């Protein structure tokens, strides 16, 4: 069995090796990669996303959100406060502002104490869930813009045409901007660039052991549980390395630097936060393998998770059962 303890991989795949995405993601599985719910693939000397980030200060962030802390330090929610728009440009100075920039660090692990010890004590401003691509049109390899879309991948595995569109979305990242602890969209793959800036710290559980963190979860959030029985499914709430160690979590975390793509695998957990001023482009994809997993998806009927117009299809599809009560949550 490859990579029993469930470790974070990390790839170096030659030039050749990154010609066929679905290709080299079913290498890594080979290798045991998934066991983790997030491998890091580093690209060949010879690839690059685009030319220059030089002319990326015009794009609009329509709505950034203000992420506001409620809890104890390794224990809290936070809630996002829309705020005014913004372009990139003015984005980029405010976060390197004194009021929100990166303190003096040591290394990696002096920083993630400190994002640990006072994220909550202050409220972050970051650009989410903007659609759009910064790979260039001519970038052949991994360009996550022109990826097979889990549409036609659905068509090919069970037989029937479905509606919905996939495209990627661009993510403008802080000091202390967070991502809650959660897995995708009907259990979906995730890939994950980091195009420019400060790193991004993930944390990850083994999708074996989700269950572990789930009901650690409602152990933690109590009323939140009580008012949905998948709150996860919200993309509120966070639990630092130290309460899952304590409460036997098995985890595991990595950095993740400009240049470098990160895959998220079916029923991955994770959560993680930015070190400073960074872009990232992230979208869902689906291989053969996903299906079960959809099959299986945990659904947040109770209203909160959102309206992602593509999931009806997959829900439709694949959770006959469920469609109608979900359907009422949207
Ligand atoms: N699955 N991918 C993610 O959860 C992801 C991808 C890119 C950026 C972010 C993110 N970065 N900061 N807040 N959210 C999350
Ligand atoms: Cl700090
Ligand atoms: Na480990
Ligand atoms: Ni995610
Ligand atoms: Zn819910």
């Amino acid at each position: 069995a490859q990579n029993p303890n469930c470790n974070i991989m990390i790839f170096h795949p030659t030039k050749e090796e990154f010609n066929d995405f679905d290709k080299y993601i079913a290498y890594m599985e080979s290798q045991g990669a998934h066991r983790a719910g997030l491998a890091k693939i580093i690209p060949p000397k010879e690839w690059k996303a685009r030319e220059t980030y030089d002319n990326i200060s015009e794009i609009l962030i329509a709505t950034p959100l203000q992420q506001v802390a409620s809890g104890r330090a390794g224990v809290f929610t936070q809630y996002h406060k829309k705020k005014k728009a913004m372009t990139v440009g003015e984005y980029r100075h405010l976060a390197n502002s004194k009021k929100y920039q990166t303190p003096p660090h040591q290394n990696f692990e002096d920083l993630e104490r400190k994002y640990w010890k006072n994220r909550i004590y202050n409220s972050p401003i970051y650009g989410a869930d903007i659609s759009g691509s910064l790979f260039d049109e001519n970038t052949k390899q991994w360009n996550l813009g022109h990826l097979g879309t889990i549409q036609d991948l659905l068509e090919k595995e069970c037989g029937v045409v479905i509606e919905g569109v996939n495209t990627p979305y661009l993510y403008f990242g802080m000091w202390k901007t967070t991502f809650a602890w959660h897995t995708e969209d009907m259990d979906l793959y995730s890939i994950n660039y980091l195009h420019l800036g400060e790193p991004k710290t993930w944390y990850v559980v083994p999708p074996e052991h989700g269950q572990r963190l789930e009901r650690l979860a409602r152990e933690l959030f109590p009323g939140s549980s009580r008012g949905c029985g998948a709150f996860l499914r919200h993309k509120v709430a966070l639990i630092s390395p130290t309460v899952l160690k304590e409460n036997g979590i098995p985890f595991n975390r990595i950095t993740q630097e400009a240049g470098e793509f990160m895959v998220t695998f079916p029923y991955g957990y994770h959560a993680g936060f930015n070190h400073g001023f960074n872009c990232a482009e992230a979208i869902n994809f689906a291989t053969p393998r996903w299906i079960d997993y959809g099959k299986m998806a945990s659904q947040c009927s109770c209203g909160e998770a959102r309206v992602t117009f593509s999931m009806d299809a997959f829900v439709r599809i694949l959770q006959p059962e469920r469609y109608d009560l979900w359907k009422r949550g949207q």
